[PDB]
């Protein structure tokens, strides 16, 4: 609440075409969304809430970490949802990619080799 960003501002509005539901009709993404993703998945990860990085490397990383627990536990939608959020935020934000759906944005990011597994 203090200094903005280039970057930031513009993630956020680029986000909000972003499609969750996979599909191009609602369900989009936007400023509660992607932090109630990067918030929970921080938790997750057993990081300090101010967790609010600005590099593609980071991103990246939060995903790699929290599938790897996700993984030995098994599977769930909560935790899966904040992970595609990052994914879709990393490429259409630091990228300024235009991921039309959350779902192609994760592909992508594993397809590239970034995520582990698809
Ligand atoms: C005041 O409103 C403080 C909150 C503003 C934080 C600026 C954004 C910091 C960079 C986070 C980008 C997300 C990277 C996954």
């Amino acid at each position: 609440g203090n200094g903005q960003g280039r970057d930031w501002k513009m993630a956020i509005k680029r986000c909000s075409n972003v499609a969750v539901g996979v599909g191009g009709k609602s369900k989009k993404f936007g400023e509660g969304n992607f932090r109630w993703a990067i918030r929970m998945a921080n938790v997750s990860t057993g990081r300090e809430p101010g967790d609010i990085p600005e590099t593609l490397d980071q991103l990246r990383l939060v995903i790699c970490d929290l599938q790897e627990r996700r993984e030995k536990f098994g599977s769930s939608k909560e935790i899966d949802m904040a992970i595609v959020t990052l994914k879709v935020f990393a490429v259409a934000g630091l990228l300024n990619m235009t991921v039309s759906t959350a779902a192609a944005a994760e592909n992508m990011y594993s397809q590239m080799g970034l995520d582990t597994r698809p």
